[PDB]
């Protein structure tokens, strides 16, 4: 499985700050075998895509589930491709739990983006109370089912596991905790999709990924890379891109 | 007499592409538009910087939504500071589609509006009641509750008759005027008579070339927040509805 590192800039960006990140990426020494993606705010997708070499993926942080319609404030996969962007992050914890996106809506968005030729990082993960209640797998499998339900092709999907308690808090999952969930999700893929898809699908870890912990997480057999939050805005991102080498 | 500048905003909603945007920009650039009308267009967020470059500053370019802090851990959200950064000075907030499909609360719309204003962005603040709310006699209760959550030189109020938009019913100009008058009276009592006299309240029900002039004549209707017709030649006729 090809190692995959995505940088989620979240709601951070400006012409000046973006240019600084683009310069950092352009002049960085990155393992050529790592797939690298950045996800700027939507206003900046066309300019970031124009300024960054195609070696880097440029992703939207969200999109909707049809090509057009009466959805004030939403953008569609057709629009992403129109501005040269072929990736989207869907189902991020902030969208599910702060902006109230349902499992079903995330599944519909995912099926639509894939149908439109857009690659999807599909995010799943459990809250602290769910983890303490022993419901990590139940939650991850429920969220995965809503994504899997109507999908028949997985070659344009990356799964991102981010425990909600690890997002923005500094409380990174231990490498054993991350490995345990990725292996459980991969074994779910073996029985619910196919062993071939399970062996090839990238499952990346998110949630307080840093230069300091990325190499230990990356060596876990079922961790295939990272979805990076705050550290994607810093030079630390380059070290995370290099975590597998 | 009242002395409010007529205001027409075109909400493109989730419609747009480089090719189709260029056609609309060409249409806007070469049209005969009433010079006394304030004109705004609102493209999908991906296209805001380019639409703002291509359109003369005579036209406002608005985001269709934004969030309530300048930056932070809100994947998929954009802030007023980013709008200013790409040259856009306007945002639509509280649109019925955001309230009812994307589940935005009264409080969240109020927080976004206050923040956008604080950042230096002008706001089209959208309000309006659904069919069962109107049938329950709650038109004013709903509109006033939505207004209170926001509560002005950088605000335009848009009234959306959701009870008509979502059902296929037609709102009459008398029904639009009735709500606009109630909202202006709310502004007069809850803010000030000076603000009430100057604030533009624009109509956000279905507006086409066929009904725009009759709606525009209403004394408390100051323009339109246009839906589907903003993508079509009707938009120019609607911009000219007052003159």
């Amino acid at each position: 499985r090809k190692f995959f590192v995505g940088g989620n800039w979240k709601m951070n960006g400006s012409k000046k700050e973006n240019d600084k990140l683009i310069e950092m990426l352009t002049h960085a020494k990155i393992d050529p075998n790592t797939e690298v993606l950045v996800a700027p705010p939507a206003l900046y997708l066309p300019s970031v895509r124009e300024k960054l070499d195609k070696r880097f993926h440029v992703a939207a942080q969200n999109c909707y589930k049809v090509p057009s319609g009466a959805f004030t404030g939403e953008v569609s996969p057709a629009m992403l491709k129109d501005v040269g962007c072929d990736w989207v992050i869907l189902g991020h914890s902030e969208r599910r739990h702060i902006l109230l996106e349902t499992d079903q809506l995330v599944g519909e968005k995912t099926n639509h983006a894939i149908s439109a030729g857009v690659n999807v990082i599909a995010c799943i993960g459990e809250k602290l109370e769910e983890r303490e209640a022993g419901k990590t797998e139940e939650v991850c499998f429920r969220q995965m089912e809503a994504i899997r339900k109507n999908l028949s092709m997985w070659n344009h999907i990356v799964i991102a596991y981010e425990p909600v308690w690890a997002i923005g808090t500094g409380k990174t999952a231990t490498e054993q905790q991350a490995q345990e969930v990725h292996l459980a999700v991969r074994r779910w893929m073996e029985e619910k999709v196919s062993p071939a898809v399970a062996k090839s699908i990238r499952i990346i870890y998110g949630g307080s990924v840093t230069a300091a912990n990325c190499r230990t997480l990356a060596k876990q057999p079922d961790v295939d890379g990272f979805l990076v939050g705050g550290a994607s805005l810093k030079p630390d991102f380059i070290e995370i891109c290099n975590a597998n080498a």
